[PDB]
């Protein structure tokens, strides 16, 4: 039985507000925290704030709280549905809010509830979470697969302070053969890729963006993959180490038109690229560099362009702004052929349930799945037992530096420890994980 | 009864790995893991693999191994009880049989010490911070709650380390904490638009540092920051000078990033003690760390006569009661900054607070610069009562995991817990 709901307001890793939720059975106190984007999709679900500008410089969840605590909470705590049952739960949820985009009550108002029952319900039934997670997903364990970790090792975009338009820069040890493995690989070389970087760049080129990848002020990609291509060698893990993109391309697509310098306010309109001029560079990059993922190469209504560019693309190409963690638009993107990826955001949704039926119908239509963090996190470690849960054999939780990535990170060691004989870690298989 | 100690392999804020320990009883599996400076000579040993084929030189399979091959074995046969944190300490700090813990290592021990008072609280079915209080016989009618010293600028051309803010002026922790993270983003906006975009890029310990050439210059960016947020006689300044960093043949050398640095400018102990005096003149800095090097107890002693503010022991006790004693005799500081993995047990980490505050001491518990998503010293410094925290800028979650693991005691303690604010220094006698 539930007993109790109740949010509060805590700190996300940019040090602004978000919305913690607490749920109550008789078998503990279950916690859940609600991330937070930078480069947020237009069509994701709302996120409440307050925009007091007195408070917090306007980035308050007291609405979203209250909504939790004033009209969720004894609306959920009377009806008592079985914690066990998410589809209920979340159906309840989404149906108190009653709109599309989660706009009365909220996304992070709603997902917090709808996290912590899924805690709730692995207790009730002693089973850790990742298990309850694959039993809600109807996923197969027997065995587990362990997620490639792809680290964000070095940011731009809208995630750190500097020219570099691409918002990420990702390394994934797909060479290793256990989880602990890629993860002690990760790590040198983002310890080799730091110090080479404030040589190259300079002592501040080696502070970190929002994700904990080091942040130089570059101009373009290729310089950035130079970088880590030569990171990876320095730490001596060349062929075991690929590459992979996050372009978020919708935070400089202008009037059909795409800014490679949209952090310069008097950036050459001449110079921003066509659909085609940017595929073209794209290629280039690939043709190069040993990357065998990009993530929203162009824009989140571009349709055109991605469905273009995947014709011939011959690696994983991720939708994230395009689809937005939403079945209907996965739906589009499989139709249209735009992409073989989803970037799965919880957030962006609103439910897991919601969350869960995106990640289903993406492996349906022969998509590989990648569980995602914000850029906005928190200690919470939800994604590393879903991630795990759901099969996918691959996510994207930050560079191995500042502990609301590192929070991920570590649980995925203690995982794999716990399953020991009845896991394989994905590797060269990232894409198809779930199929393993 | 514990039937179990086992340790792994974690990586703390930086990337780096470290030692996080489990221990098990019949109530369940209960969690800690070690911290990181990047330290005093001092401290306790930090034991490191040193394979340069691993980690960068820096694993922690010894450790490691210390734990599970060595300590495990041998404390489960001793029976403990492990709501005797007393006894719990005693063994491990007995089995290593060393001073400095070098033995086993300071980092397999620890973990072990903390979980054990986690499992203690467990069995008593009480909070983490009230088996802490318990533990060392500390007041809890009320609670006090820690004002947040928040580290929201590094340093280190500008040869200061640290600046922090310290919104003392706050009614509650929680407005604190608001008021804290206010400060921050308006500084931060100021930074980017002051010394460039990548300047706004944060460091290890989640503050800003920008390239900035003097203290006035980092402190008047603070002011103006404090100003644009409004909350200007409600935030006071705090720093960490980890002199120690540039202490060079008896003299301290304020541009030691300078290979060309002028000697002939290097400072002697009564000479620094006068630029401090003038910068605490200027500005409100109610609490200023390390000012004199570790072993320099002269020149720490000498500036403690005029001093008229909190004056911390980071380096120069690391946490130690048998240093802390000097420290004392020579009335060379008058708070302790207790960094539990300085000396290695939860146990001697109480003794040295207990020295200190029966001194008249303050005490400041504080993170590492490597730190984790554990939060054990959240619940430290209220069951301690100290009135005083330094755990981070309000960025990067292993800072803010103490904040909000606070923000949530504040909530359960209600109106059984006062917040020290102005009173921070003696926040034990509140
Ligand atoms: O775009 C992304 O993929 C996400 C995750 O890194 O970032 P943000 O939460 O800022 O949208
Ligand atoms: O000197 C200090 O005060 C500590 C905490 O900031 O730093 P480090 O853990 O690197 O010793
Ligand atoms: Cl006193
Ligand atoms: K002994
Ligand atoms: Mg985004
Ligand atoms: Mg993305
Ligand atoms: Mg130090
Ligand atoms: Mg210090």
């Amino acid at each position: 039985a539930v007993s109790k709901v109740y949010a509060r307001s805590v700190y996300d890793s940019r040090g602004n507000p978000t919305v913690e939720v607490e749920l109550t059975t008789e078998k503990g106190v279950f916690r859940s925290i609600v991330p937070s984007g930078a480069s947020t999709g237009v069509h994701e679900a709302l996120e409440m704030r307050d925009g007091d500008k007195s408070k917090w410089m306007g980035k308050g969840v007291l609405h979203a709280v209250k909504n939790v605590n004033d009209v969720i909470a004894p609306a959920f705590v009377k009806a008592n549905i079985d914690v066990k049952d998410q589809k209920a739960v979340d159906d309840f949820l989404i149906s108190l809010d009653g709109t599309a985009n989660k706009s009365k009550l909220g996304a992070n108002a709603i997902l917090g509830v709808s996290l912590a029952a899924s805690r709730a319900a692995a207790a009730e039934k002693n089973v850790p979470l990742y298990k309850h997670l694959a039993d809600l997903s109807k996923s197969k364990t027997s065995p587990y697969v362990l997620p490639v970790p792809f680290l964000n090792v070095l940011n731009g975009g809208s995630h750190a302070g500097g020219a570099l338009a691409l918002q990420e820069f990702m390394i994934a040890p797909t060479g290793a053969k256990t989880f602990a493995e890629a993860l002690r690989i990760g790590s040198e070389v983002y310890h080799n890729l730091k110090s080479l970087t404030k040589k190259r760049y300079g002592a501040s080129a080696g502070n970190v963006g929002d994700e904990g990848g080091v942040a130089p002020n570059i101009q373009t990609a290729e310089e950035a993959l130079d970088l880590i291509v030569d990171a990876i060698k320095a730490a001596g893990h060349d062929g075991k180490v690929k590459i992979g993109l996050d372009c978020a391309s919708s935070e400089f697509f202008k009037d059909g038109k795409y800014d490679l310098d949209f952090k310069n306010p008097n950036s050459d309109k001449s110079k921003w690229l066509t659909g085609p001029q940017l595929a073209d560079l794209y290629h280039s990059l690939m043709k190069r560099y040993p990357i065998v993922s990009i993530e929203d190469p162009f824009a989140e209504d571009d349709w055109e362009a991605w469905s273009h560019f995947f014709k011939t693309a011959g690696i994983q190409i991720v939708a994230d702004d395009l689809t937005v963690t939403n079945p209907k638009r996965i739906a589009t993107a499989i139709e249209k052929k735009a992409a073989d990826a989803l970037l799965l955001a919880v957030n962006q949704i609103g439910t897991l349930s919601e969350s869960i039926k995106a990640a289903q119908d993406s492996f349906a239509a022969g998509w590989g799945v990648m569980v995602s963090h914000r850029s906005g996190e928190t200690e919470d470690t939800f994604i590393a037992d879903l991630v795990v849960g759901l099969r996918t054999g691959q996510i994207k939780t930050g560079a191995p530096a500042r502990s609301e990535r590192l929070a991920k990170l570590n649980q995925l060691l203690r995982i794999e420890e716990e399953l020991g004989d009845n896991a394989v870690f994905a590797g060269e298989n990232f894409h198809h994980g779930d199929k393993l």
